[PDB]
């Protein structure tokens, strides 16, 4: 599977998290539910250099 990583540049949390998704098509569905729950609706960006969803709120 593709291990994606979501950064936490939000005003409620901070650090890093990982998961197990076949590709960004499923990684965002899991990372989005995580950020959407806490409240990280910053500006999402997917860095292809190392596959890592980067939001910032």
């Amino acid at each position: 599977m593709t291990t994606f990583k979501l950064i936490i540049n939000g005003k409620t949390l901070k650090g890093e998290t990982t998961t197990e998704a076949v590709d960004a098509a499923t990684a965002e569905k899991v990372f989005k539910q995580y950020a959407n729950d806490n409240g990280i609706d910053g500006e999402w960006t997917y860095d292809d250099a190392t596959k890592t969803f980067t939001v910032t709120e």
